[PDB]
């Protein structure tokens, strides 16, 4: 509806405004948002990630590889006009883009392989300094695309890449990508390590809580969806030492501030401790159970899977789209309540853990 097309001066006169300008970490952070977007879309499911002694960083991945048409009203291969300009565009008048971190770059440089060539591109200070040319060919099923950038001084605080934050960081997106392997070489300090949870979040809390949670063994939803789209799902009830575990994503981005998603699993929990409640006739007559009282004490790491992810106000930190909210609900309901059916022991010791906290809350109230 508006878009919007600009060279990159903008983002070099401020940096900060499209950058943490600290160390390289967020642009590093972009170029892998990019591969994680060929992840989610299916088409990849490795990232590779080199540091090296120059203190350029290399991110590759095994994708569908980075569009090399001439765009026919710019001219220009779609590689090139994604690397050299500002795209952004909305309704009416981060996801900033790789050409951030073009611009950012005394050089950057691209080695893309779709339909059995491989292409290759350098730019300076975001401005092409070497043409597209194939350099090589390769089985038309061997493709991806494969970008090293040298950030440039005069930008950051420090160009030394955090290390540690960089791991967490691949570690916390390996563990929400069942389907993902992430490698990472580290050739200054002569270290690599990879990453690959074929299982998935499962162990996750057992390892961060290491105190007794109930149910013990957590509760997993490994890969539901319909096409509406995907949920991954871990949580547990137990209590304090302030071990809050409470984290949402969409589409691997991190919501502090939850919505639609965390709202839904908030109710389909409630909505099936209310149906077994009932069911087995678990009722105490002062003590009429809420949703916020099954949520009470709940541990989880909810991850969503959508196509059309819409947010609240200027940051992406709340999923506002309506309608995952019940897709959400539906699931943890049904999905839940099978596992109360065949849990006797452990369903009731939930049941009875709830209603102490509702009775605690109803109490309170003078
Ligand atoms: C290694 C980082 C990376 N990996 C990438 N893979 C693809 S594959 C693709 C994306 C969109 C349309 N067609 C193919 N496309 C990209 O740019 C749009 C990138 C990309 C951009 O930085």
């Amino acid at each position: 509806s508006i878009e919007v097309l600009t060279g990159l001066d903008p983002v070099k006169k401020r940096p900060g405004m499209y950058t943490n300008i600290e160390n390289p970490n967020h642009l590093i952070q972009e170029i892998i948002d990019n591969s994680v977007d060929e992840v989610l879309a299916g088409f990849a499911s490795k990232i590779n990630i080199t540091l090296y002694e120059d203190n350029s960083i290399e991110v590759a991945d095994d994708g569908r590889g980075m569009p090399v048409d001439i765009h026919p009203e710019h001219k220009m291969s779609g590689i090139e006009l994604i690397m050299t300009k500002l795209h952004s565009g909305g309704k009416f008048s981060h996801g900033v883009g790789v050409s951030v971190v073009n611009a950012l770059s005394t050089r950057l440089e691209a080695e893309i392989k779709r339909d059995g060539n491989v292409y290759h591109i350098v730019f300076e200070d975001g401005f092409k300094t070497k043409d597209l040319e194939i350099i090589d060919n390769v089985g038309k099923k061997n493709t991806g695309t494969k970008i090293r950038f040298w950030p440039n001084k005069k930008y950051f605080d420090d160009i030394k890449v955090n290390f540690k934050a960089l791991k967490n960081l691949l570690e916390a997106k390996a563990i929400l990508c069942k389907a993902l392997t992430i490698k990472y070489s580290n050739e200054i300090k002569k270290e690599k390590l990879t990453w690959h949870f074929e299982t998935g979040l499962k162990g996750y809390l057992d390892h961060k809580l290491e105190a007794e949670t109930l149910p013990a063994e957590p509760f997993i939803i490994d890969n539901f969806s319909n096409g509406d789209s995907y949920l991954d799902a871990v949580f547990c009830w137990c209590e304090d030492p302030s071990e809050s575990i409470k984290n949402s994503y969409v589409n691997l981005i991190p919501t502090p501030q939850d919505g639609t998603h965390v709202t839904g699993l908030k109710n389909g929990i409630y909505d099936a401790i209310k149906a077994y409640i009932e069911k087995n006739s678990l009722s105490v007559k002062n003590i009429k159970i809420t949703a916020n009282d099954s949520f009470a004490q709940l541990n989880y790491v909810i991850s969503v899977k959508i196509t059309n992810p819409q947010f609240a106000g200027q940051t992406k930190e709340k999923l506002s789209n309506k309608d995952v909210t019940n897709f959400v609900a539906t699931a943890v309901k049904d999905l839940l309540t099978i596992w109360l059916n065949q849990n006797p022991d452990e369903a009731r010791q939930i049941v009875e853990n709830i209603s102490k906290v509702a009775q605690k809350r109803i109490n309170a109230d003078l």
